[PDB]
Parts: structure tokens; C-alpha cells; sequence
């Protein structure tokens, strides 16, 4: 049947229709829709302006290409997060902001859907919003899903520190395409006035930067960080951003006289020779040689003023932060395999740990967990010393890390929203999908990025999921639209999920899925402790 055509602002789109067996109704789907103007030449380093507008139909039937970022590390985040059955392969380019949409409505009839926002992970370095397949999720539960990108590494976060770059560059894509949702989605069967943002790891941290950024007033009405926050410190510069810029601008051939001449020099460089730079600056990869101190894994959000005017600890004290319903999860096991062993190298292959060498790479894990030297001792102690056994150490050590990037920041940040009068609620993901990598140990239960699996419908997408998998992906499913419906993820048929109140109830998610109280209390005690110094 006919091939839909949507009226947006800047003109007339042509997308597809997709069946999804058992669903009278295909599923429309446009994508590599622009939402901003090619971010190219004299525009690198700049906010994102408006598309430009076109004549005649735009054809919104193949994918974007992803933003310029290390092609290895992008396909194999890609091929590890994707709901689909095969891994689709993207081109790379600096012209990248584009989102996808896939729309479950019936575009004939009139319909104002809950609109569901997806801002991918990868460490504001790798990552394409094509990875994510709305298809299930949008039939399933009838929403709106878009699927959005941002300009990512040197081109999405490059900053001076001053007036010449800003940075923030891709959190600033980020608001452009929902104030392209709000202008646009109503014409998709969409209802801008029920939008929710949703993201994992540095998408969770980009809901949150976006929670705490005057620059998103009005954007969105409900929020969904999994497993990231504006607290995890490694997404997040504090103090002197100069050395880092400085560097960048060495590697790429530049002087370093003045932050415009640096700025200048480096607009004027291919996106060849900025690729070149990015793998040169070997980001992503723990850094092993010299003073851990100075290792940048990589370019991430800054307080640079107009997106964000202090630090999210001043804000979160000031109560500054948009109040909207907020659900903020972690996983069980978010060091467990994926973050340490196929994105960063961590040299942990060898499964059994010593306090020794335990403390010596807690110290190189610096740019990630931020203990000083003189206090490695005390946390590698707290974790470790109540056990002999090196293999059980190891895991201790991994829980370590999970707890100062995810666990603790997140309650910090769902605690801080909660006082602040916001309805929140709180999550603790526990499965090990069918899907998971043949590579990553059987034992590793709730790794970081297991719950994608679920939210996006894999289930009915990949093959060979057992049959709790797919009552798995059902429930989350629903849990997530209806939170998008009303703020509260509730409903006949679903197990119980409290308010994260006072009594901090949260829901245990997985084959047992059960309410329970005071997610990670003890730790953040101890963490909170500890770095007070
Ligand atoms: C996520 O975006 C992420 C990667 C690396 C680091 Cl250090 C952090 Cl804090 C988050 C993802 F890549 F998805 F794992
Ligand atoms: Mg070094």
C-alpha cells in the first residue's frame, strides 16, 4: 500500500511501512530526518542551527550515517547493543544530526501518542542512534519512538574553556532535536505535550545534564537515565579544561598560542585529520602510561555556562533542575564485562586479583573513580579485606568501580530530585540475556547494557529468546510506556513499584521482579564519607 508522507515545518517527508507480525497496524518509519543544518566548516564548534528548509519530498527510507567517531569501537558497541537481528553497518560523517522515527500510529486518523526519546551511550565518543530498532517497543506499547543523534568526541565536545569553544556541542544537538520533537512530532501521531527522555550510560548522563539545563525548560515531561548520571564523574569535567584542548590541538598539528587560534586551526583540519587525532589521543582505553592524574578517557560535558551554568553537585543543592517524574536504574553488575573488557582494555584478564595489584589499578582507574592516592588503601580495604580468596577479590574490585561510577551517583542524584518534591523512582536490574556476547562469562549477571535488551523488545526482534525473556521484555515494556503515559510506572497486571519516598523503595527487575528498600545506602554512607576527605 501507499508509502507515507508526512508535512514537517521544513517540508514534506517520504518514509516505510513495517509489519510486525501480529499487529493489524504497520509501523510507519522515517529515517535520517535532519533536525539542524549540517554542523560542517565555519560550524564545527558551534550550537546547532536550524535545518534548512526543502522543496518537493524528502525520502526518509535509509539510515543516517553515525557521527565521526573510532569506526572500530562504534560497530562493536553497535553489534553489542543492537535489538536487531543483524547489526546494521553505518557510514561515518561529520553531517550526522538526524533522528529516526517510528510511529505506530495509523497516519490517516488523528492520534497524539506518548513520545519516547532515545538518546544512545558510548561515552559522548562512539555510538548511532541506527543501532536501536523502535519497531518492537512502538507496536508494542503504543509510542512514538525517535531515536536521536549528537555530534560526538573533538566534534561534540571540544572545549577551550572560555568564550572561542564552549564545548558541549552535542548536549546542545541534543536540545535542537527535541525542540524539533515539539515542533514537529504532532504531525507523526506524536503528543508534544507528553514527551519523556530516555538514554543509557552517556545517553543517562545527557538525560540528566538535560535535567539540570535551563536550556531544556518545557522540552520534556518525564526522564529516564539507565545506568548514568550527571554525578558519574567520568562524563563530566570539573576545573581546568585547557590541557586537555591543549593536547588535542598538539596532536592534530596546531599551535596552542591563543584558545582562538587553537579553535580556528583546528575548523580548518579534514574530518580525516581529526579521525586521525581521535586515534592518535587513544580515548576509551584505560590509560596506563604516566601519572594516572592526567589521563583524559575522553571529551565529555563541561559547565560551560549556557547549557550548563554551575556545577550538578551546586545545582542539585540549589535545587535548580527541571521537577519532572524521573526514573533512574542501575544494573547489578555495570563493571562487570563490558565497560572493562571490551571497551576500555582493563588488564583483567587473568580473573584473579591481589590487594596489591588491586590498589595499584584502582589508582591507574583514576580518571574513572577519582580516589586519591592516600585513600586507595581504605576503599580497596573496605571492598576487598573481608575476604582471601583472589577470585572473589577480583569481583569486589569490579563491584568497586560499579559503585563510585553508577551505584552511588545515582542515588545521590534520585535522592537530590526526590527532595526537591519531583516524583522518582529507582530501579535494580538483574538478568544475563540469551543475547549477550559469546565472549562475556556466564556468571556476569546484569552487565552494563543488559537491560537495552529488554526495553527495545529484542525478544521479538533477535531470535532464540527463551519464553521468560519475552515476559520479561513484555513487563519492561510496559513499565517504561506506561511511566511515559503518566509519570508512574504502574498498571493492571505489573508487579508493584513504590515511589522512591523516604523509604527509598525501588523495584528488583528480572526473572523474580519484586519491590524492595534502600538501594545502595550503606555505600553511598561509605563513598560520601570518604571523598569528604
Ligand atoms: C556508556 O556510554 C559509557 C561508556 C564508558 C564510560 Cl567510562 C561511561 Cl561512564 C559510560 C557506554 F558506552 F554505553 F557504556
Ligand atoms: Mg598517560
Amino acid at each position: 500500500s501507499s508509502p507515507p508522507v508526512v508535512d514537517t515545518v521544513h517540508g514534506k517527508v517520504l518514509g516505510k511501512f513495517v509489519s510486525l507480525e501480529g499487529f493489524a497496524q504497520p509501523v510507519a518509519i522515517f529515517l535520517g530526518i535532519p533536525f539542524a543544518k549540517p554542523p560542517l566548516g565555519p560550524l564545527r564548534f558551534t550550537p546547532p542551527q536550524p535545518a534548512e528548509p526543502w522543496s518537493f519530498v524528502k525520502n526518509a527510507t535509509s539510515y543516517p550515517p553515525m557521527c565521526t567517531q573510532d569506526p572500530k569501537a562504534g560497530q562493536l558497541l553497535s553489534e553489542l547493543f543492537t535489538n536487531r537481528k543483524e547489526n546494521i553497518p553505518l557510514k561515518l560523517s561529520e553531517d550526522c544530526l538526524y533522528l529516526n522515527i517510528y510511529t505506530p500510529a495509523d497516519l490517516t486518523k488523528k492520534n497524539r501518542l506518548p513520545v519516547m526519546v532515545w538518546i544512545h551511550g558510548g561515552g559522548l565518543m562512539v555510538g548511532a542512534a541506527s543501532t536501536y530498532d523502535g519497531l518492537a517497543l512502538a507496536a508494542h506499547e503504543n509510542v512514538v519512538v525517535v531515536t536521536i543523534q549528537y555530534r560526538l568526541g573533538i566534534w561534540g565536545f571540544f572545549s577551550t574553556g572560555d568564550e572561542h569553544s564552549r564545548g558541549n556541542w552535542g548536549h546542545l544537538d541534543q536540545v535542537a532535536a527535541l525542540r524539533w520533537v515539539q515542533d514537529n512530532i504532532a504531525s507523526f501521531g506524536g503528543n508534544p505535550g507528553s514527551v519523556t527522555i530516555f538514554g543509557e550510560s552517556a545517553g543517562g548522563e545527557s538525560v540528566s545534564v538535560l535535567v539540570l539545563s535551563p536550556l531544556a525548560k518545557n522540552l520534556f515531561h518525564r526522564a529516564i537515565s539507565e545506568s548514568g548520571v550527571a554525578l558519574t564523574s567520568v562524563l563530566v569535567k570539573k576545573g581546568d579544561v585547557k590541557p586537555l584542548a591543549e593536547q588535542i590541538a598538539i596532536t592534530a598539528g596546531c599551535k596552542t598560542t591563543t584558545s582562538a587560534v587553537m579553535v580556528h586551526c583546528l575548523r580548518q583540519k579534514t574530518e580525516e585529520e581529526l579521525l586521525e587525532t581521535t586515534l592518535k589521543m587513544k580515548f576509551l582505553s584505560l590509560d596506563l602510561q604516566g601519572d594516572p592524574r592526567e589521563s583524559q578517557p575522553l571529551l565529555g560535558t563541561v559547565i560551560d555556562g549556557m547549557l550548563l551554568l554551575k556545577t550538578p553537585e551546586e545545582l542539585q543543592a540549589e535545587r535548580n533542575f527541571h521537577t519532572v517524574p524521573y526514573m533512574v536504574g542501575i544494573n547489578k553488575q555495570e563493571f562487570g564485562w563490558l565497560i572493562p573488557q571490551m571497551l576500555m582494555s582493563y588488564p583483567l584478564s587473568e580473573g584473579q586479583l591481589d590487594q596489591k595489584t588491586a590498589m595499584s589499578l584502582l589508582w591507574k582507574s583514576y580518571p574513572l573513580v577519582c580516589i586519591a592516592k592516600e585513600l586507595i588503601p581504605e576503599a580497596t580495604e573496605k571492598y576487598l579485606g573481608g575476604t582471601d580468596d583472589t577470585v572473589k577479590k577480583k569481583d569486589l574490585f569490579l563491584d568497586l568501580i560499579a559503585d563510585v561510577m553508577f551505584g552511588v551517583p545515582s542515588v545521590i542524584v534520585a535522592r537530590n530530585h526526590r527532595d526537591a518534591g519531583a516524583p522518582t523512582y529507582m530501579y535494580e536490574f538483574q538478568y544475563r540475556p540469551s543475547f549477550s556476547s559469546d565472549m562475556k562469562p556466564k556468571t556476569v549477571i546484569g552487565d552494563h547494557g543488559d537491560e537495552l535488551f529488554s526495553v527495545f523488545g529484542a525478544p521479538f526482534l533477535k531470535e532464540g529468546a527463551s519464553e521468560e525473556e519475552i515476559r520479561l521484555s513484555k513487563m519492561v515494556m510496559k513499565f517504561w510506556a506506561n511511566f511515559a503515559r503518566n509519570g508512574n510506572p504502574n498498571g493492571e497486571g505489573l508487579p508493584h513499584w513504590p515511589e522512591y519516598n523516604q523509604k527509598e523503595g525501588y523495584l528488583q527487575i528480572g526473572a523474580n521482579t519484586q519491590a524492595a528498600q534502600k538501594l545502595k545506602d550503606k555505600e553511598v554512607a561509605f563513598w560520601t564519607n570518604l571523598f569528604a576527605k
